């Protein structure tokens, strides 16, 4: 493979951090990886945690290509329990590693007690004060510094870092987390992103990571719709988004996620990004009422492949017998437009300028 230059929000990232934005750039247009949230690390299927099995493995033989954790297992408490072993395994395998934060509640997180007091879902605003001159942006800062340490000493074998996308405050155009819609103006969500990836890798001197912003779907797909909270070409290498819809009557939710996966592909184009579908799922009520769609994972990939703009995202990531859906996604493996983690190669050591 030869030398190909990129321009990353990290003008100083590794020589793997940039090869790993080299290598979507390319992959992208040639496949859709898979990635699922809590890939080795939760199933219903494994029987070890440590980062050898996962769900994905059992249903077809192959892990997924895109390894999916959280902040919950890198900012104390760390309640999902520590990650570092199980990324160094992916890593081993040439799996691609992304983060999303899931931050405490700054302005309330010595609250907690009852659910959801002091967490991402506690939504009284905390953006205005965690910024700095707020009162409660040592608060934030101590969630940012144990993100820097923590990929500061993400190492390979090699004793060199391990890339990570890391994806900061998601579905930020809704209401539901405290850096949301109803918590903050545009203006000051785009600070609270541009403030933590500043202080992530000027303050703290990360080097390792692809950053990512990833809104909800937009019922109204317009690149000026996706603008109004975006933090800027200066601060994001991947766009993405995050979209759940209903186990029925789902056609009109499909074209939808496509039409979102086009918007962003031909912004991604345009701004020399990475586009992706960041998470994707089913609503939760749906799962929890026992609800499914066999055919989901076949409607997925015929959607995104078909459309000249969607297909050219480089993953989709999901998050979490008899009733025909093994069969649904062993079809979705089995698709030629589908990467898993053994369809992948090179990722990490292109040449880049
Ligand atoms: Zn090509
Ligand atoms: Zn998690
Ligand atoms: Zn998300
Ligand atoms: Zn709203």
């Amino acid at each position: 493979v030869k030398p190909v230059t990129v321009k990353l929000v990290d003008s100083q990232a590794t020589m793997e951090t940039r090869s790993l934005f080299a290598f979507m750039q390319e992959q992208r247009r040639h496949s859709i990886m898979f990635g699922h949230q809590h890939e080795t690390t939760q199933g219903l299927t494994i029987t070890r945690t440590d980062g050898t099995q996962s769900d994905t493995f059992n249903a077809v033989g192959d892990f997924a290509a895109v390894y999916g954790w959280d902040t919950l297992s890198i900012v104390a408490p760390k309640a999902e329990g520590d990650i570092v072993a199980q990324v160094k395994k992916a890593y081993a395998r040439g799996g691609i590693i992304t983060v999303s934060s899931h931050f405490d509640n700054p302005k309330t997180d010595t609250q907690k007690g009852v659910w959801p007091v002091g967490t991402s879902w506690d939504q009284t605003p905390a953006v205005v004060d965690s910024l700095p001159g707020g009162a409660y942006n040592p608060v934030l800062n101590g969630y940012l510094d144990q993100v820097a340490e923590w990929a500061n000493n993400l190492k390979d074998e090699q004793g060199r870092l391990i890339p990570v996308i890391f994806r900061l405050y998601h579905e930020n155009t809704g209401s539901w987390f405290w850096w949301g819609d109803k918590q903050s103006t545009p203006e000051q969500y785009k600070q609270l992103f541009r403030y933590s990836v500043e202080y992530l890798r000027d303050v703290k001197g990360v080097r390792n990571f692809l950053y990512a912003y990833s809104p909800n779907n937009f019922w109204d797909v317009t690149e000026a719709n996706y603008l109004e909270r975006y933090p800027g070409d200066e601060w994001v290498d991947v766009l993405g988004f995050d979209t759940y819809g209903p186990v029925a009557d789902n056609a009109d939710w499909f074209r939808n996620v496509v039409a979102n996966a086009a918007l962003v592909a031909r912004m991604a184009e345009a701004r020399g990004k990475i586009p992706v579908i960041s998470e994707i799922g089913i609503r939760a009520p749906d799962i929890e009422a026992g609800l499914y769609d066999n055919q989901w994972y076949r409607k997925l990939i015929s959607g995104l492949k078909a459309d000249p703009d969607a297909r050219e995202i480089a993953f989709l990531l999901v998050w979490r017998i008899n009733n025909g859906t093994l069969e649904d996604f062993q079809a979705f493996y089995a698709d030629e437009f589908t990467a898993f983690n053994r369809d992948i190669e090179q990722v990490y050591q292109r040449p880049t300028l």
